[PDB]
């Protein structure tokens, strides 16, 4: 930070003494489920060489987590989403440029532990008939252990252009019931993938041997909420002062799949089986220091 | 947050040298035992494009654990809430949107632990009659461990339009008397749901065998209350400047059983058996930025 | 700090009452796929007995973690990178001056445990026959546990001097699907190098065989974000007020080949293959208060 | 801190309504690769009996690890840092003291554990043949745990006067490949010192059988950066107002040499084998307040 | 605090709206290696019934750790600090007063845990020869667990009256290269007093076989820095407004002596060997608000 | 807190914009170890229905752990202090009233901690005769665990009255060398009570076998330093505008006595064995806001 460098905190900011000109923008895709919002800063400091519109991306898609198809008593199908999506782009022919994004890509940590043990054991045995015995011994162990965190779902930055921004929030893994945890790819050469197996031989429809929505991750049915900021520059003595960009939200849908097999319970994911994909162009007046639809 | 993209701290936030004009509306719902509580902030930023109203729902639902049934001394019946729902809804004529909601849904996480160890052992064996034996023997082992945190009841956003906006906190699972977690499909198939069992065996009647609400989560009897925050956007050239809004409270309520079987006592949970729901119409006046009843 | 030696908190940090020139200056190298991004402070504080210029270093570097050769099925390579890199470098002409930069390079610390147990047991036992047997035992263990934090990059301040400054980002270790950790040396007689195989002995293309992008670091992929900061000094009554710089980005890229041995998968993994460098020189005008490329 | 003694924060410290006059100084040793940077801060406090300067050292030491001596292929040598150091210290006819400096020597700590455990166990057996047998067991054991934490580099002040002040942050231990730790004494019979060596009785070259710098300390390759402060004062109607003072750097280097014997490789460390020392003068102006080389 | 009884923040404070006269005094003891420091602050409250003096007590005490005796190859001494002392007097004619200091004596607290396990297990064992056994067995364990943090020195305020203040950093135990801790009283029949032993059997001379300093407390070496605060109030209509007060530092210093006893090292420590002493007398000028020596 | 229920930090609070009249009284009572220190606060908050005084009691109570008999060298005892009590008391005529008292008793927490585990296993012995057995075997394992925190002394606010508040600080449970920990109540048929022997079967006078007072508690030797709170309100339109108050410092010192039981020691613990008390009287004047011995 500042103080790293022996300055005041806060010197080299941007927005002092500067009037902000904020705004909102809510619509709601029906077919797609999704709420989407966006609020947009305007900054145009004197002290900075361009203009700056933060724009964040905010709302909700929701998960979807459906039972969707029922073959019978012992077949069902499953729609639930594993990545949801939110990229912005400007057309190539613009003057303005992406120039900034939050959240990045961050490190992750484990933490590494070793262990050695040694030790020696001697014991005497006695008996009523006079025999004696005796037994020395000595032991020697070597652990390792590796602890890390797991999370449900994973936030990603997707590799950023100056005209082209995303992120992809994407299913990692799942505990089940205090099992697992299980992925897209567990496998299984009894049961399959138990990702959403309820019960591995019950005798119910395959319709009702799904997971519970509530026993799971409520961003499978419930959704996302995004958070996303990009900052876009603009060249204050531009001959055109109107931009516009694409702000386009997403949600890909996997098809976990349980069949009866005459003697228990098999499940079978599909990956990226559907796409919903939501657009929606906006208008910049960087003069008027407004967005609009 | 601004600081990470190189912005002053509050820069970009709605609300300086505005006056807010703030507002209390109280209800007592007595046959549904709800106390509810609005409060509204009027927020008109001239920066801003829309005027604001922050509306925040607060009060108290009434858990309402009760013994309701008593069929002699060998059956009884509980009443207890699994779930508690909190909504807001806007007409659909109106001009008004939700723009904003708090809280979310939000990741969780888990923390994985792996183990691998290995050891050597060796011990000599005496004797008195000049016998002498050996022993060499090495072991592995593998080991993988699971941490998570589990609440007692989960607070999920549902997934908002931009006509409505609602939250449900949903039981969970419990610890009865140490043992557990029990949730609202344990079942044992000689005590069945032991949810609120007192007793496994115990000689007393049956309307006496439920756990005391005093070793359960407070929100069981005592009540739940909500703090929930909503955000909606007005434009300011309207033509109509009057809103309403309904604000929804509601109560699911299970019925868990214990009857006697001549050996023991088992328990059963019935989902869902009853419903509590306490409805309200507000006016919101954006002109004299104020809110009745 | 300056409360640990009876100072005023900020009392000898450099810009206040300053006014602080900033600015941004972004590319985008669709070659290398860099996006780079310049952000600058003029601060001339009349206190201070030189004029500083910081320049925070951002943007983003791709991963670019791809198959990129299938030699038919049973042979394929995968390009990765194994380290990204930043730059800053002056002319040696020039009388400008490093002065300051951040991050530096800390000192690690690990967790130290020592154990120490004895013990001592007996046991009799007895026979329907009469026999009668006693034992008595003692044993003692010694043990040593070693805890510390392992990141899967490192970053890393290479030794600067006046005229150049740099950091790299640099791979460590990374666990394969819980196992692990792996690196870049890592080497078993059967399976060679474990980096980024996805089955030991999956029946299955090469090419198809290599870790999901999903599960690794999102490093790899999506790429690095650099956020690192250099302070410049330079004298105020110098006759020449005009500097130049230059800013690399780099990326190193390994070479990790799998090939079928016939009876299972063998990783190979060659180091710093290809190297990307995206350079771009900078003016910057001291009286101006500016930079520009 | 003031609070504990019923006194306002920040009551009792200095610089309060005072004009510091701070300014930089940086010079690059190409010879022992130091970039030393002198960061001061003159504060002429009406209110304080005295004139202060805080003069804060900075820069990096390159650690400079290095193989310098191959003699042959079973006989090399490498050159790495076991301590740096920083000096500062005014000439005896000075009137200018040293009056505060920072870091100090802090007291560090452990965690003990102490473990009582006894318990008791029994078993029945019986075969086929109506023999029954039992088991009567007892058991105690006591543990004792120590817990600390140890850093790869101390940082230590060494003993100041009112003319001279310095620190020294020298190597404590460190982990070899998940192996150790080790320090400049350990030894091994067969192995003698293993603090940087690869493999055990790997078949190539002495010179590439040591550890790679990027698994070691970063401070071994890439270097130290110290970040020490001192404060001193001087009368303000003193005769002259001129003061000399020197700031030297230094680095110590020990020589790890390793060795072929014929069944694998044998290190050994010789202590303070070189000594790169760089002073500087510099004069202090009280009245001008400024400080110059 | 104040918000706890309902009351602002830093309502009772001393010091609002009011000049203080800061102070430095330092001197440095060549004979007993003490640099003293004084930091003097002057509150003259006018909301505050009489006048303030707060004294911190700074500076450093040199550890002094060294081998002062060699009466051969066979036998060592070693002079090393048990115990740094900081005390402040005031002659009992005066009548300014000791009216607070800090640190105090704080309440140390450790960490108790209760274990209580029980289980069963059986075997069933069987042969080729028909021979068919059983085994059932139970067992209990009890447990408990003590767990509490070690400070190498601790810090002691010594009771304190209106005319004299005290405190001591007194020697703890300490760890000597993973084993102990050890303490000034620890007793091995066959080693003695192992606080400073390098090697138990190792051969060579006494005076090489006492712990290297950098492996043992930086307090023992390089020294410990006091930091005292005491505040001395005085009335505002005394007649003589002339204060002296005396400030001592003292360091107490161990003597461990190490001996061949035909088969490995002796160690002995006797305690309080040494002690050396600096003072020194201040004069305080309430009137002029000024300390001097 | 205020943003609890929706309003602005610290409004509530008293003492804006009002001038507070601060006071110190120190004495020593030197037969008794005392160092008393009365700190005073008068508010007098125009928006405040009530005058307030602020009295924090401070100072030192000395431990005085001594050894205070000794009948030969087989007996001899020892005088500790078990607790420190400190009262204000108003009389009862007074009309000022005690209004609030920091600290408080607070809740205190434990720990719990359940385990169920449950294994299978299996076991092929073979001989060189041919002779081949097996075992299969299972186990199930139920524990429980407790944690919590204890202090050597607790702090206890004793029910305060309108008239009349105190506070105690009364013995715990101390560790000896490791051991215990012991208390006042502590008994061993052979031992009896081993709260501060040094040694179980030492050779030397009963005096010596103390446990050393820099190895126990420093609230033991050195004493406690009490920081307590209490608010008093008074009437503003009052006749008499004059109250006296009753500050009382205690101390109470239990007996431990060792003797010789030819074989090895023994200690008694006598409870409360001697009181050292000492009170002062102090005068409030509400009008000018001072407060006088």
């Amino acid at each position: 930070a500042d103080s790293d460098i022996n300055i005041k905190t806060g010197t080299t900011d941007i927005g002092s003494n500067t009037t902000v000109k904020t705004g909102d923008l809510v619509t709601y895709d029906k077919e797609n489920g999704m709420h989407k919002k966006v609020f947009y800063s305007f900054i145009d400091d004197k002290n900075h060489n361009k203009k700056l519109l933060v724009i964040r991306t905010k709302g909700t898609i929701a998960g979807q987590y459906r039972v969707y198809s029922e073959e019978g008593a012992n077949k069902s199908g499953l729609a639930w989403p594993s990545a949801f999506k939110v990229q912005l782009q400007l057309p190539d022919n613009e003057v303005a440029q992406i120039s900034d994004y939050y959240p990045r890509n961050s490190i992750d940590t484990k933490e590494y532990m070793s262990t050695l043990t040694y030790g020696f054991n001697s014991n005497v045995t006695g008996d009523d008939t006079g025999k004696i015995g005796g037994l020395i011994g000595a032991n020697v162990s070597i652990g390792h252990t590796l602890r890390y965190v797991q999370p449900d779902f994973k936030t990603i930055l997707e590799s950023p252009t100056d005209k082209k921004v995303g992120w992809k929030v994407i299913f990692n893994n799942m505990v089940n019931q205090n099992w697992g945890p299980y992925d897209r790819d567990s496998w299984n050469p009894v049961y399959g993938n138990q990702l959403f197996m309820k019960t591995r031989n019950g005798s119910m429809k395959a319709a009702d041997n799904f997971l519970d929505p509530n026993k799971a991750s409520s961003l499978l049915s419930s959704g996302f909420s995004p958070d996303f900021a990009t900052v876009i520059t603009m060249d204050r003595c531009a001959s055109k002062q109107q931009t516009n960009i694409d702000v386009i939200y997403e949600r890909v849908r996997d098809d976990y799949q349980l069949h009866w097999t005459s003697t228990n319970w098999k499940g079978t994911n599909t990956k990226d089986k559907w796409t919903d994909r939501s657009s929606e162009r906006y208008k910049i007046d960087w003069e008027k220091e407004e967005m609009t639809n």
